[PDB]
């Protein structure tokens, strides 16, 4: 058995988030997706955890995980794989975020033991065993933009589920 692991902000999720997700578990032949959006170290915790919900609630494959939120203080990639090893212990876990975010994984608590517990996968757009670097271009859609375009009344449609949109809009998160 196989678990990819989403970490990330989400702040907010949108297409490119679930292009990679959704290719990264076609590439490995995952079983299923858990997203775990990450801990307040940016939109309220429960904000991001709705969003992110809304996003993979038609997707059979998808789920998503409280255990960096509830936790209580800020999110350490160590703590989350721990927590979803001791949740799933038969599935072997394939840890995914942004290639960016892995370029400073030397400074990330329990460098060594991160390795025994997952496999990891830098997503990245165009141009950018242990780690492998996946391009996808459908991650050109970033997070930032979305928040700019949402602060200044630009329409995120297409961007995200409209689910999200609407969210995004109806709680006035940028705004
Ligand atoms: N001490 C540690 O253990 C440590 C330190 C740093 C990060 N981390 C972990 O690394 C993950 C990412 O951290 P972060 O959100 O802080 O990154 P971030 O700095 O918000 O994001 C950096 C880049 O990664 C992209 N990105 C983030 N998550 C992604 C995902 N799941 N799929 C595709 N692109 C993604 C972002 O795009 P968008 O803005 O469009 O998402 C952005 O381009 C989190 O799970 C976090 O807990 C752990
Ligand atoms: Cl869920």
């Amino acid at each position: 058995r196989r678990l990819g692991v989403m970490g990330g902000t989400f702040d907010p999720i949108h297409y490119g988030h679930l292009v990679a997700a959704s290719e990264v578990a076609d590439l490995f032949d995952l079983d299923e997706v858990v997203f775990v959006p990450s801990g307040q170290p940016v939109s309220a915790a429960e904000h991001r955890y709705l969003m992110t919900v809304i996003a993979t609630a038609s997707n059979p494959r998808f789920s998503v995980s409280r255990v960096d939120i509830d936790r209580g203080g800020p999110t350490y990639t160590k703590d989350t794989l721990a927590d979803l090893h001791a949740l799933h212990p038969d599935s072997e876990l394939y840890f995914t975020t942004g290639a960016d975010a892995l370029a400073s994984i030397m400074s990330w608590q329990g460098w060594e033991e991160l390795f025994e517990l997952a496999r990891f996968v830098g997503v990245s757009r165009p141009g950018y065993d242990a780690l492998t670097l996946v391009e996808i271009p459908a991650l050109a859609i970033s997070s930032t933009d979305c928040r700019q375009r949402a602060e200044q009344s630009r329409p995120l449609w297409y961007l995200m589920p409209d689910g999200v949109v609407q969210y995004v809009s109806k709680r006035r998160l940028y705004t």
